[PDB]
């Protein structure tokens, strides 16, 4: 079957056919869409299947499909299932799993990229502190002085479920938050619980507005470990505005390199728990959300004060023009440091000519348009005109619950 | 089976129970999800008319009384009779009220009970169904201070005997096709200012020429009709702080008013039902002045402010866009006309949205089309979770008649 999509400010009319190979469950019914939901041990039994799923597509891609390789490949991964349970993904059979998870990220806007992804094998990792190790690496790799690479290290799979690898920070690069005793926060209110862990953990928190978190890291299903990223190791733009000369003075400052580190990566019924992966911002990420939303930095009000912008009616617009003199300065500042930034019309217009392409050489592009869309000025970037078609494929990225509600806490 | 609606910023979790009554299909599959496509006889008759009235008397807390199962038994008997039926006046109203509160797409829905329905079920002809609409659009205006209404024409019977009103909506501009290669006032009513055209209208081809009602009278050939410009309340668009905007000649109209759509109440399908509110403003000012194929004037705005447009990294869109849509609130509160801004709309469909989940057990929503064109994630809807799904009674979209009239 054929499902058609629209562009209704082009006509551009797009065949998907890939939607036929999805295979997991969107949440939603003939009945009820959960379009807007944000969130909607292992037997051999499911296993091979699932292995044999992936290998097909692998050998497909390579133009091997139904060779001996192939076949011998089948047959070999078979073997290991039953007799140890699980089996091992080979180095081309990672990297390739790797990239088609991001290939396949619906939630996405950047997935033009998602052939160029540095791959990192941290599989034989046993240890925090070689953990550390792998992800100071990546860190420095990806960062590159400012010209970001997009970079992902992998860490054993999971086995009996038992002895999991897990990165406790959700972004590898984040600042600490502080609830203070008058009700108030200090930094970023987002990261608030995950704060207090680290300090009972022992972390001895300096208590700005601007402290880079520790990274908690847990091997092998054992107790997590604490870690302090060197300062040296982590990029970051002081916030100021090419006309307003008091917009410094508010004393903001955003860290370069975005890297979410709580996902699950599924690559052939394999779980990886662990499995940092970091590209750079669209610009709209620190400026809308990260400064904006009222349940983060929440700037709006210091900002429209400094403009002198009419704040006794809503309907001045006041919010709306603090919003984008803010981005504005977001987008000014990456750049005059040299470090990476995307603005979200260059990245919007860039995917749909990613998604186009998808549609002629894969049959399709999954693409969740809640979440593709800016969270700013939204109808004058053209994906907010796009149709486009949610469904799961695999490989892919997938939540995880939060590890400290997990875990069988050791000694 | 129930359902959970979390909303992001206030922790606040709603449980959603309406949707078990959800009758329509939605267009998503568990394999497929379709959030963001903008399309996804006797026998079937009385079961759609026994589930309406059995809602209404429910309403009305009498739910199996002696008034209700005589109604059941009485449209029982007028449909094996005749094939269709009749609602009482109190059930039409009921229907119209619920369409609206119904429809998922709509952020103004705090409002639904206050509309006024105009029942024009005794119209005859396109002449009546002038007169009629002439007065919906007059009483709603009331010069500025708008009130919300539907008027409801004769149900379909045969389906070759529809009421349609051809317009899209009451009061549009008029698009023409251009020596040039460009396009003259509005692009998206091109087709059907040539339909009119070719029906003998007398165009006056300028920027923003109020089109004519293209009225249809039991399945008949349709006709023309110029709604008298003094019933057509306009506003000039100046800004409060740029005195070189009013040079732009922009004008928008003060009474939105769709036409298009067919209301269905208990299995019953009202094909001519034009219905009209109040602007919000981005309605106007992002998409009427701002997509690319309406009157996209960013370009033009952005060099009187003199933004630098030679990189999309100075956001020089988003400040024009602001400040577009600064003018049309602006514009519309200076003449004193009704307009609401979007912030103000987004906070009224929370409160909406919880009233309706604390005394229905729910709210449709589609997120896509709630959360504002602009600024989306600075107005509360857009961390707050909504489900989407069709109840009954309705409104929905139908073919343009032109691509179906039998001429
Ligand atoms: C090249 C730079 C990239 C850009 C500009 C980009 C852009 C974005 C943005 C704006 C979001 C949504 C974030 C939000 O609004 O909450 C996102 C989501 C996501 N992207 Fe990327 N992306 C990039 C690279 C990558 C990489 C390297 C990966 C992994 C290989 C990735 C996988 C994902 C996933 C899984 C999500 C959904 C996150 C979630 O569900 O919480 N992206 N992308
Ligand atoms: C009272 C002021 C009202 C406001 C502020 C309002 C707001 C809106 C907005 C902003 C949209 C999206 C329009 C778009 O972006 O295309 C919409 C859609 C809609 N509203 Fe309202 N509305 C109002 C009154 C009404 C009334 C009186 C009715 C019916 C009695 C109604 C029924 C609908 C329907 C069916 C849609 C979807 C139309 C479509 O699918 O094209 N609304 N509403
Ligand atoms: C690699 C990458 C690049 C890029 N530009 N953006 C991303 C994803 C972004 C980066 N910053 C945060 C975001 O990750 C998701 C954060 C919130 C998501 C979320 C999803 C489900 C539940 C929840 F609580 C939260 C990833
Ligand atoms: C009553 C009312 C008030 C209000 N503020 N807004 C509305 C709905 C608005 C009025 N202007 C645009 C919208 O009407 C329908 C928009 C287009 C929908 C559409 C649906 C299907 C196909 C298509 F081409 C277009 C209705
Ligand atoms: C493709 C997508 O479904 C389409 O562009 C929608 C998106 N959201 C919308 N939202 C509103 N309010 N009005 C619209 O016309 C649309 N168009
Ligand atoms: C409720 C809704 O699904 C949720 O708040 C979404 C909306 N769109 C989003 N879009 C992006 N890019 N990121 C987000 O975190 C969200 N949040
Ligand atoms: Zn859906």
């Amino acid at each position: 079957r054929f499902l058609k999509v629209k562009n209704w400010e082009t006509d551009v009319v797009l065949t998907d056919t890939l939607h036929l190979k999805s295979t997991l469950e969107t949440g939603c019914t003939e009945h009820i869409c959960m379009g807007s939901i944000m969130l909607p041990v292992r037997t051999k039994d499911q296993l091979f299947p699932l292995a044999k799923e992936f290998l097909d597509q692998y050998y497909s891609s390579i133009k091997r499909f139904g060779s001996k390789a192939h076949m011998d490949r089948l047959e070999e991964v078979n073997k290991e299932i039953e007799s140890t349970s699980t089996y091992q993904l080979k180095d081309t059979e990672l990297i390739y799993g790797a990239k088609h998870a991001w290939r396949n990220a619906s939630r996405c806007v950047g997935r033009i990229q998602w052939s160029k992804l540095q791959v990192f094998d941290a599989r034989d990792c046993t240890t925090a502190h070689g953990m550390f190790n792998y992800i100071c690496n990546h860190v420095k790799y990806a960062t590159n002085k400012g010209n970001l690479r997009s970079a992902i290290t992998i860490f054993p799979q999971r086995t009996d479920g038992k002895h999991d690898f897990r990165v406790w920070n959700s972004q590898l690069i984040r600042y600490a938050g502080y609830k203070q005793p008058d009700g108030s926060t200090l930094g970023d209110p987002a990261n608030v619980q995950f704060t207090e862990i680290c300090i009972q953990q022992g972390w001895k928190a300096p208590r700005g507005r601007f402290d880079v978190l520790p990274l908690l890291l847990q091997a092998n299903g054992n107790d997590p470990e604490l870690f302090q990223i060197p300062p040296e190791l982590v990029l970051e733009v002081p916030i100021r505005h090419p006309k307003f000369d008091w917009f410094k003075d508010l004393g903001l400052k955003w860290y370069g390199l975005p890297a979410v580190s709580n996902m699950l990566l599924e690559i052939g019924g394999l779980e990886f728990s662990a499995c940092p992966f970091s590209g750079w911002y669209m610009g709209t990420e620190i400026g809308v959300r990260d400064y904006c939303d009222n349940s983060r930095y929440n700037i709006l009000e210091e900002v429209a004060k400094k403009m002198d912008l009419d704040m006794r009616k809503t309907s001045s617009l006041w919010k709306d023009q603090a919003l984008v003199e803010i981005n504005i300065a977001v987008l000014y500042s990456f750049q005059s440091d040299k470090v990476t930034i995307v603005d979200h019309h260059s990245a919007t217009e860039s995917f749909i000519k990613h998604m186009e392409n998808e549609y002629r050489c894969r049959g399709g592009c999954p693409a969740d348009w809640v979440w593709i869309v800016p969270p700013m000025s939204g109808s004058i970037t053209p994906v907010f005109h796009q149709e486009m078609l949610n469904y799961r494929l695999t490989p892919s990225f997938e939540y995880q619950p939060d590890p400290w509600n997990t875990h069988v806490w050791k000694g």
